[PDB]
C-alpha cells in the first residue's frame, strides 16, 4: 500500500515560554491518542553545528505516518486537528512540511 | 540507545536531467551497502499543493537512521559520504537538514 510519511521542521516564535513550546509539542503527540489515523510519532531537536550546519535556522522535527493519503486528510480536516492548528501554526516563526509516499 | 534520524529535504537544479537526478538518488540509497551505520534508508517525493501547501519549493525527502551520534559521524566523514556530498549539494537548488535524537 501507498504509505505516506508527514514530515514538519519548525522554529518557535522567541517571545514564547519553553513551558509552552513543551506544550504545543506535547499537545501535537497527544493528537495519536484519539486518532487512528496518525502513526509512529516521534520528534526532537536538531543537533547542531557540531553535527552538521545545514538547519537553515529550523530546530525541531515532527515525523508520523498515515497509511493512506485519505486517512492523512480525514485527520487534517478532524476537529482536534482544527484546533490544534490555531495553537501551532502561530506559533511558528517558519515551517516546511513535506508529505510524501515512503520509497525504499 | 539515542537513534539519530538524519531528515533531509531538497530541491534539484533544473538543468539536470530526469536520468542524472534518478542516478544522484540511486546512488544515495547505495550508500547503505557501502556505509554500514546507515540505516532505514528512504525517499519519497512532495504530494503537492493538493494535499497541503507548505513545502516552500522543496521537492524530495530523504530519511535515514543510525544508531547513534558516533555511527553518525564516523558516516558522515567517511571518504564515500564526503565523495557522494561533493555530488550531492551541488546540485541542489535548495537544501535543508535536520538530525535529531528521537523522541516519542
Amino acid at each position: 500500500p501507498e504509505i505516506v510519511r508527514h514530515i514538519v521542521f519548525n522554529r518557535y516564535k522567541s517571545q514564547l515560554s519553553q513551558k509552552q513550546i513543551d506544550q504545543i509539542i506535547a499537545d501535537y503527540g497527544n493528537l495519536q491518542n484519539i486518532a487512528p489515523e496518525m502513526k509512529e510519532w516521534k520528534w526532537g531537536t536538531d543537533l547542531g553545528p557540531a553535527v552538521e550546519d545545514r538547519a537553515d535556522g529550523f530546530t525541531h522535527a515532527y515525523e508520523s505516518t498515515f497509511h493512506s493519503v485519505a486517512d492523512f486528510l480525514n485527520f487534517f480536516y478532524s476537529p482536534p486537528a482544527l484546533e490544534f492548528a490555531k495553537e501551532f501554526f502561530p506559533a511558528c516563526e517558519k515551517i516546511v512540511v513535506l508529505n510524501y509516499i515512503i520509497n525504499e
